[PDB]
């Protein structure tokens, strides 16, 4: 028995996490090879961000006004250039701790582990998903801005996620390592709202996999349902309707439980529409929706 | 506003996990310097689990007896021996990867981080309470034995805790790296009971406080209490007995959002006779107790 919300371990990463310093602003860089990549809104002073020019303000900068420091030592900036969102420093020496690595694009509903960072010092690490409105609930910001989030597939860094943005609601906002929001979002100081945040129906259902595999069994009813039927009640209670891909990807789950996937919809149904009845889940009173099937799947063999 | 569980980035730990096998049994071990520290049962079947005599089996085991790989390196064994429940391993070669470190014995109530192993590969990293009943409620027990736990202080990994068993009630136990168990446990198979298990108080206070630094304010009530009669309260609902050390240590909280400990202590009170009322603090409807004051002081700057 046992079911943790673990994130991927840290250390190819903590290896890549730099200081950037642009007079009285601070934030964390990523330095792969012998770039530092990090949030554009570093050249910008606080008063900067109600409406920024950031092609002006970047051209207004020189290499020597980006104070890069790796640890206790100083790279030298020798280029300074923007991609969308994220500002890319050219430095004179190559991360010499650089992990293999790719950049990614992840889907709503996806999770990954953000590395928190403090003013270039790795702080913490957590697991957490890509909300449906692609915010992120993340840690308290405290010297936070421009933390990443990726996962590891065998030997390889899939760096997914740079945090940039606190909404005016305090959930966070950010961008792919090529510097492209996750949702409708722009790097200022404007009043900027988020879609309404549905609740990941696939995970949830992927957590009561993990649950039943843990022995715990009490939510199991003797209906089933059909997927229409189940997306009925879904959409009354905000959660995402389920597909057949969905379905599909439960298949292992399913397999190993003696559970239909239908059958756990039908579980799900019930739990929507009687709530808990003051009982718990794998130590929880609310349905979770931060574990994919493969998280389930990677943690339970 | 965020608030979530972090474990302590995980680098200088990986850097650590080896495989260890003996037979057909495989776990994880740490090597620091040219010494592998291991869970003893390594040198046990699972029919000798019944009543080991470990001084006998160590004995009959060679050097030759232990396969340790790190990564894809064999280390050669030159010296085995045995302090309480763990095995030290003699290797002909030092950890160049060794960080400075420290073993110490944590306190029930106190957090750390657990580097979730499998047969010497990290697969994930949690954070965890050390229960009043000195077991551990750990991730899916999968390849995992002998994954340490540990805290960051500064530049040092303290190690205090490694995995040696699953109770039959499906909790985890374990020692500290001299080897002497957290609780009255025994690496034998064995029906073991553990203490019945307490609610941490001063940890539950400790997230409430983080609740209002993150502006969750409907649980403030306009009372007080005196420790003696919140004390009273606490007992009937299997929560720990507050002291003045554990008032002590919430002062900084208290100072820096203007709410009293005893007034905090009035809050939790109502919380524990009334109950939450289908509302959520944090985003959660039960009361975590798996943050220490410090942990919320480090998260909240
Ligand atoms: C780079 O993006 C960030 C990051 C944070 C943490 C921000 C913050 O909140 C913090 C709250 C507590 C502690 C911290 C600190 F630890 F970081 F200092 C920040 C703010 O509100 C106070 C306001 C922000 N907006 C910009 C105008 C900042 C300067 C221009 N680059 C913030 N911008
Ligand atoms: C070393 O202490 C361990 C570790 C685990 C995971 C154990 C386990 O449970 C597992 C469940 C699922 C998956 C796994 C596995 F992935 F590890 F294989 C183990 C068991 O029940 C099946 C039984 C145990 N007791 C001993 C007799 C094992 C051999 C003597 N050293 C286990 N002992």
């Amino acid at each position: 028995s046992g079911f943790r919300k673990m994130a991927f371990p840290s250390g190819k990463v903590e290896g890549c996490m730099v200081q950037v310093t642009c007079g009285t602003t601070t934030l964390n860089g990523l330095w792969l090879d012998d770039v530092v990549y990090c949030p554009r809104h570093v050249i910008c002073t606080s008063e900067d961000m109600l409406n920024p020019n950031y092609e002006d303000l970047l051209i207004r900068k020189s290499n020597h006004n980006f104070l890069v420091q790796a640890g206790n030592v100083q790279l030298r900036v020798i280029g300074h250039s923007m991609q969308n969102c994220v500002l890319k420093l050219k430095v004179d020496t190559a991360n010499p701790k650089t992990p293999k690595y790719k950049f990614v694009r992840i889907q709503p509903g996806q999770t990954f582990s953000v590395l928190a960072c403090y003013n270039g010092s790795p702080s913490g690490v957590y697991q957490c998903a890509m909300r449906p409105n692609f915010t992120i609930k993340g840690s308290f910001l405290n010297g936070s801005c421009g933390s990443v989030g990726f996962n590891i597939d065998y030997d390889c860094v899939s760096f997914c996620y740079m945090h940039h943005m606190e909404l005016p609601t305090g959930v966070h906002a950010g961008t792919d390592l090529e510097g492209n929001f996750y949702g409708p979002f722009v790097d200022r100081q404007t009043a900027q709202a988020a879609g309404t945040d549905t609740t990941i129906t696939v995970n949830v259902l992927a957590w009561l996999y993990a649950a039943v595999i843990n022995g715990d069994r009490w939510f199991l009813n003797r209906f089933t349902t059909t997927l229409n039927d189940f997306n009925l009640v879904a959409m009354k209670y905000n959660y995402e309707p389920l597909t057949q891909d969905h379905v599909d990807i439960l298949g292992p789950l399913s397999a190993q439980t003696g559970i239909a996937v239908l059958d756990m919809c039908a579980s799900l149904k019930e739990l929507l529409q009687n709530g808990m009845n003051g009982r718990t889940i794998l130590g929880s009173a609310l349905l979770e929706d931060e574990f994919t099937p493969f998280d389930v799947v990677r943690q339970c063999s």
